[PDB]
């Protein structure tokens, strides 16, 4: 489709994908690209940097403060007082000034903006973080952390307990704990009162406390996380820790009776001889309908209707799409429609995988459920394609160089036959090197480079009191940490449905290297 037909379609990730594809093939003229900013659902990342190679946009700065960016560190004392304050938002700017000008600007600002005063005087020292910490300036602490992550220093109880009141705190704690940077910051965060944190912050501080073997503080942190978490999956992750640390059976019972199906609730059910949860069964009699499951545009359309529906338009959609041909959509609508209380694990386009061994089938289906919910024409924000969410680099390399498919286009990933076959091929490569389906899941999402780098560390997936569950919490990419846990649960479930059950404790045992 030409840029002109693309312009007639609604903004969406599909449209973006296709505009990107013209860009990468250099088929968009400077003229085509004029009105094109209005035609991009999500102007971030690749399509942005690619369209800015044609029409650079170097904006934007408000007409108000335009005079203010005509001054440099050399001429800043000639600037009016508003301009002075604007430029001092940048800690790099402040670092650029000489110390005489910092002293002067610091006196100007001590009345109305002592935040500025403190940063100004801080950069007149060999250690700005220490100066800020001594003044207990919370806003300054975070501006310094964002400016430079290499500042590290011990923080007292008074101070650490103020940090969680700032929006930066969560990202700050997550980062330094899973990356294992700022050891003095980490050690100091052992004195945060659990009362003062909640949710993810509380959870990550529980993980922190485990790493220093402070199991009491860890429980309190995990407990506070259990009581505050919005989603049940996260509550469960926290209840599981509560149990592992103390071993109260009230905790494990709550976890075995969870409405959320996840690895922690599954493991707990196994440990308590609780029966496997009820998996729905969808077998629509209706054979097909009008809907083109191979049209990416139709999907994005119907996907917006499903998202933006009262739980009553849903029942109109559910019935419209209650067919064998639109089964993946049916299950998608149903999942939302029953408020995520029912467990849907379909096996669509099964003829394409029925001749693989059942353990392989489970792995493929588990990946596809998380990647796509089995939507053939699914496109991610990084433009990963189809049910198995292949990046176009990898899809083209497999399809052109390896499997030598004739007339291979990357849009072939929209075909179930192909998605499942390339999925099988790529998983074969990963399994043969990594073995565990959890490790395979990490590498399917984050690449095998990152996974091998992680497994080579001697603090990851080794033996230890709290292993392998602690390592699972310390996987360094957030997206991959979450992905693994989910795909693993999907794997258990699908092995079960396939009559190829495995104890999840068996999976956890083979995560440890001896
Ligand atoms: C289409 C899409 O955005 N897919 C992405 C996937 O997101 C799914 C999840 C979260 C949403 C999204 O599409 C769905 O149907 C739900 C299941 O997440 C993965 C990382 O975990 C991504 O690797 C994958 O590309």
């Amino acid at each position: 489709y030409s840029i002109e037909k693309l312009k007639k379609e609604e903004n969406s990730l599909a449209k973006d994908y296709y505009i990107y594809r013209l860009l990468e093939k250099n088929k968009i003229s400077k003229k085509d690209a004029q009105d094109l900013n209005s035609h991009i659902f999500r102007y971030i990342g690749k399509i942005k940097s690619e369209l800015e190679k044609i029409i650079p946009l170097k904006p934007y700065i408000n007409p108000k403060y335009a005079k203010c960016y005509t001054y440099t560190a050399n001429t800043i004392l000639d600037a009016n007082l508003t301009c002075q304050s604007v430029r001092l938002n940048s800690l790099v700017f402040i670092a650029s000034l000489n110390s005489k000008d910092r002293t002067t600007l610091a006196q100007t600002f001590k009345n109305q903006r002592p935040d500025l005063t403190n940063l100004l005087l801080a950069f007149n020292t060999s250690d700005p973080m220490s100066y800020i910490v001594q003044k207990e300036d919370i806003n300054g602490f975070f501006k310094l952390y964002n400016y430079s992550k290499k500042y590290d220093l011990d923080l007292n109880t008074s101070l650490v307990n103020k940090l969680p009141n700032h929006i930066g705190f969560k990202d700050f704690a997550q980062n330094i704990i899973i990356k294992k940077e700022n050891p003095k910051f980490r050690h100091s965060m052992l004195e945060i009162n659990p009362e003062n944190v909640s949710e993810d912050s509380a959870f990550y501080l529980g993980v922190n406390a485990l790493t220093y073997d402070k199991t009491e503080l860890a429980y309190d942190f995990f407990k506070k996380a259990a009581q505050s978490f919005k989603s049940q999956s996260n509550k469960d992750n926290a209840i599981f820790w509560m149990w592992l640390i103390k071993n109260n059976e009230e905790d494990l019972k709550t976890l075995s009776q969870s409405s959320s199906l996840n690895i922690y609730s599954l493991y707990a059910k196994e440990l308590t001889n609780t029966p496997f949860p009820k998996i729905e069964s969808l077998n629509p009699s209706k054979k097909k309908n009008n809907f083109n499951m191979q049209d990416p545009f139709a999907w994005q359309k119907i996907n917006k209707q499903i998202r933006d529906a009262n739980a009553s338009q849903l029942d109109v959609l559910a019935k419209e799409f209650d067919t064998q041909e639109t089964l993946p959509i049916y299950a998608y609508i149903l999942e939302r429609k029953n408020n995520f209380k029912k467990h849907y694990f379909i096996m669509p386009y099964y003829d394409n995988i029925k001749d693989y061994n059942k353990t392989r089938q489970a792995l493929i289906l588990a990946i596809a459920r998380q990647e796509s919910r089995f939507i053939p024409t699914a496109i991610s924000v990084s433009y990963a394609l189809g049910m198995m969410q292949f990046m176009p680099f990898l899809a083209n390399h497999i399809g052109e160089k390896e499997l030598k498919i004739p007339n291979f286009d990357q849009d072939f990933m929209f075909k179930p036959e192909i998605a499942y076959y390339f999925g099988n091929y790529h998983l074969n490569y990963l399994e043969s090197r990594l073995k565990s389906p959890l490790f395979v899941a990490y590498a399917y999402n984050g690449g095998i480079g990152f996974t091998n780098r992680m497994l080579a560390r001697n603090d990851m997936f080794k033996t230890g009191k709290f292993e392998p569950f602690l390592s699972m919490e310390l996987v360094p990419y957030q997206e991959s940490r979450i992905y693994g846990k989910k795909v693993l649960a999907n794997y258990i479930v699908y092995r079960h449905l396939l009559n190829d059950s495995i104890k999840i404790s068996d999976i956890f045992e083979n995560l440890i290297q001896n």
